[PDB]
């Protein structure tokens, strides 16, 4: 198997973990108590940092279920975390409901983190796609 | 090549299929007739279930083209389907238009399914990233 | 390493490039000057085309930072680009702010392009998941 190094910047939150072996995502928690009014957005810290491996990407998705059903989502979904980035993971949350505010308590699940391989091609300009080495 | 097992829970819908060999996504259909009013959302069944392989993830994306141009999207995009999950695939659809309802007929394309490899690291807490085995 | 062929359909825009070696995404630019009013959407050309390799997918994501903080996103995020598709990459942008228009100048960063491997299974119908060859 493999590992992902994680720092709890906020030591009072629980350590994120993969609940079941097959689960693509790991839930991340809110470091903040906030109320997001209808149609509004706010950047919320998760209180963790990660060391995504070289050649991979971290992907931050909204969650399904009750959270989605109340209209919680992420403005820039999917959020990306580069191997470079070892700062706090912060999530740009939006309330897509038109009438009902979303109350978020500190410790509440607000997003999930996936990890995948990523290709890192150098972009090479061509004048047209009539070049050797391209898909037919 | 490879295969993905699919169950038609709703036997009266057509079987989803990859239209062209290179297509990343396979279109999924609505099992329901519904009208989504401006700014509203609703959870809609696709009438299918899939068996995502161990070590992979299913990813449910909104479609481009006319659907996107009328403002159809998915609240929690991208939706994820774990190797665990063999229930019906349901899509949390939202109408992002401010004035015009979106009419969806049973059998209409409402999302696309991609399949990718996924990494499944165990999350290991560290006090800081000054540890052996990490990207430089 | 690897390469991705890119055509500048609009020769007056700068060539997109991976800013740092570990960056998952490459920023794409607007070929257009446009103002997106609150809650409105518009399809904007990037002035480039790409040749995604066989067996891979291009993924077009919204960007984090100031763009996300003003409410810029993509209706059908993540946008997908197939190995088939060698036309101009166009982005369905939406202003998720309720009050403040988003001004986009020609040359402004409006999205990022990731490249990943993708699985291309043939979908095979089964009557139930009680079949050989499936995850336990
Ligand atoms: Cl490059
Ligand atoms: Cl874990
Ligand atoms: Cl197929």
């Amino acid at each position: 198997g493999s590992m992902l190094a994680i720092v709890r910047l906020d030591r009072e939150l629980p350590l994120p973990s993969r609940a079941h072996a097959d689960d693509a995502g790991v839930d991340l928690y809110s470091a903040e108590d906030v109320v997001i009014e209808p149609g509004r957005r706010t950047l919320v810290g998760t209180g963790i940092a990660v060391a995504i491996p070289s050649g991979m990407v971290g992907l931050v998705h909204p969650r399904s279920g009750l959270a989605a059903r109340v209209g919680l989502s992420i403005v820039n979904s999917p959020g990306t975390i580069d191997a470079g980035y070892r700062g706090e993971v912060k999530v740009n949350l939006i309330n897509l409901d038109s009438e009902v505010p979303i109350v978020i308590a500190r410790g509440d699940r607000i997003a999930q983190l996936l990890v995948q391989q990523v290709e890192l091609p150098e972009l090479v300009e061509v004048d047209s796609f009539d070049e050797a080495g391209l898909a037919v």
